[PDB]
């Protein structure tokens, strides 16, 4: 058993409704309302073919920018410079409205979510997972602290050789609704993330989407809120956003907060505005002072072996689900597969927002090519 979730609606049994049950009383009143949460839905357009390129000043410094970024398959790219939106690009065929998928740089919202959590006192990043989450006793999750949740350093048994349908990263998927169910697979991502062992070891940095979806895990029992709603009420709703977030959801309700965000280029960077605000958006306080200078600041350095990521970042390192560079420019940034950053220029007081489709997840070429765009166009924005 995985324990007390948060109901899908006022009074609602433990995972109701399901697709077979969302049509009966008591449910049909809620679900008639949020049909999309229980069945694959299309947008039907209000509004009744060429790629939109506003690179504004930095043009002059990269004249083959809005190049490069096809080549790097962009779909969305926006900087924003102090509260100025100073260079936009869309792709033909995506609007400057539309909503893009976040992969994992969803963690990085996640992770901002449990921030405020300790703002609140609500959690002790030093206490054991346990405290907050009985029921992940037994798993790779019993011992380690919050903090080492956040951090990701915590070993783990996670096969992400995703083609094999062995492999945790592809059950995870399977358990949480992104493919096909088979038999014998865990019921939901709860009863998934009670599945994981590992040596016991802890302190070495391991990327494990499944830390991610633990942290969500523990901000559902720490306020008792979907974590659909818990991350409205503690971020997306102090933004001041143009459009709602949406977030995939498993079969129980139970938002994907590992990767299944969706939201507008500009939406995305008003989070990164939050961070280089000293935590704090029009809607109030996100996050503390302190928490953005930790992230800022960056993890342990002999933590990070991840050579996919030292290669380029020497000095690099990971914490509360922020990828930070170490670099001369102290840049940090959100990362998701296949071409996604939320990157933070410090210096500049800039965001950039790159959303992409990448024909691979995870490749040096790609990261090269990325990284190359991101540094250069942090520079442009250097005062001359």
């Amino acid at each position: 058993s995985t324990g007390q979730h948060p109901a899908r609606y006022p009074g609602a049994a433990a995972g109701e409704p399901t697709l077979d049950s969302w049509q009966e009383p008591p449910h049909n009143r809620w679900a008639f309302a949020h049909l999309g949460e229980m069945v694959p839905s299309a947008a039907v357009s209000r509004r009744p073919g060429h790629a939109l390129a506003r690179l504004g000043a930095i043009a002059a410094q990269l004249p083959d920018l809005e190049q490069r970024l096809e080549q790097t398959y962009t779909d969305a790219f926006l900087v924003l410079r102090g509260t100025e939106v100073v260079a936009e690009y869309y792709r033909a065929g995506f609007a400057p409205d539309d909503r893009h998928l976040l992969m994992s740089v969803s963690k990085s919202l996640c992770g901002t979510v449990v921030g405020a959590l300790v703002d609140e006192g609500r959690i002790d990043p030093a206490q054991p997972v346990t405290e907050y989450v009985p029921e992940l006793a037994g798993s790779v999750y019993d011992g380690p602290s919050v903090l080492q949740v956040l951090d990701m350093q915590i070993s783990i048994d996670y096969n992400e050789d995703y083609v094999d349908p062995a492999s945790e990263v592809q059950t995870h998927d399977r358990s949480a609704g992104w493919r096909t169910r088979r038999h014998g697979d865990p019921a939901d991502t709860y009863e998934f993330l009670t599945t994981l062992r590992g040596d016991g070891s802890t302190g070495e940095f391991q990327y494990c989407s499944a830390n991610t979806d633990v942290l969500a895990w523990i901000v559902e029992r720490v306020t008792g809120l979907r974590y659909v709603e818990a991350l409205s009420t503690y971020l997306w709703a102090k933004l001041d956003a143009d459009r709602d977030a949406t977030i995939t959801v498993d079969t129980t309700g139970f938002g994907f907060a590992n990767g299944g965000v969706s939201c507008t280029a500009r939406d995305l960077a008003r989070v990164g505005r939050m961070m280089l605000d000293g935590g704090v958006a029009p809607g109030g306080r996100v996050v503390s002072e302190d928490w953005v200078r930790r992230v800022l600041a960056g993890g342990s350095h002999e933590a990070m072996t991840d050579k996919g990521f030292t290669n380029t970042f020497p000095d690099g390192s990971y914490t509360r689900q922020w990828w930070c560079t170490g670099n001369e420019r102290g840049n940090v940034s959100g990362i998701g597969i296949h071409g996604q950053n939320l990157w933070l220029d410090p210096l500049t007081d800039s965001v950039i927002v790159k959303l992409s489709s990448w024909p691979d997840p995870d490749t040096e070429h790609w990261h090269r090519l990325q990284n190359g765009i991101l540094l250069d166009v942090s520079r442009a924005l250097d005062a001359v």
